[PDB]
């Protein structure tokens, strides 16, 4: 049983998913890719973290295998600051690609207070995705006391 | 006129540095690499000139050895972050000249490898940030 649920729509970037994996490992969470990938599931990383990673041709066959969780999506268009949920066991962190971001259909079938963003530097380059999934990850770990579970 | 200051001990791998590079920009951080490499961002021969020339700030280092919990310490604009490379680490004569409330660590499981180096940066500054109530000053 993981405590959160990581789902990147159509990661991009190798060594992102890479350093996203090490992390839901740390942290015990459950990864989840929604298809197509921009790369081939094949780098410094263990049998028990990279065998749990999970594929779905599309985001809702997803979100139907873990039971409808709560769903929160991390978007520069978002209306609210990532930092202002209470967030709690079983919720689900869906992320953009690198180059794009996500598809304005998937960003409305949220609520408008669950499309988050952290806090931007106006002028400043985005950040890395998997930097800006630690940080999401680590800050509703931190809620929950970085509970092991 | 940057809020932290973050320094890398040695750092070893290029993308490490350039995921890091935009997330000081970010959150208003200045960055300090401590020679040699393997590759507001300058570079130092060792580590007292850097904490010379930033005009020796609070200093708190991130390791697995750490005695402390990063969110346990109360952060105050123009703490420095220092942290170990990607390959070997906080080398042990430059961990114990910190105080021992002063070296901190992340959350680990059981079993775990470390975090990537600008995840660890990442996670530690957003933090510090946070408590400083995302400022942007």
């Amino acid at each position: 049983s993981h405590m959160f649920h990581v789902i990147l729509f159509q990661p991009e970037i190798p060594p992102n998913t890479g350093n996203i994996i090490r992390l839901c490992a740390n942290a015990g969470c459950s990864l989840h890719l929604i298809e197509p990938l921009g790369f081939e599931l094949d780098a410094g990383l263990d049998y028990h973290e990279y065998a749990s990673v999970r594929r779905y041709p599309y985001l809702q066959s997803c979100l139907e295998a873990l039971g409808q969780p709560r769903l929160f999506a991390f978007t520069t268009k978002g209306s609210r600051a990532f930092h202002e949920v209470a967030y709690q066991r079983g919720d689900a962190f869906l992320f953009g690609p690198e180059s794009r971001g996500l598809p304005e259909d998937v960003r409305n079938a949220l609520p408008t207070d669950r499309r988050l963003r952290l806090p931007m530097r106006e002028g400043c380059r985005s950040l890395n995705l998997s930097n800006t999934v630690a940080v999401t990850v680590y800050e509703a770990w931190r809620q929950l006391g970085f509970a092991m579970d």
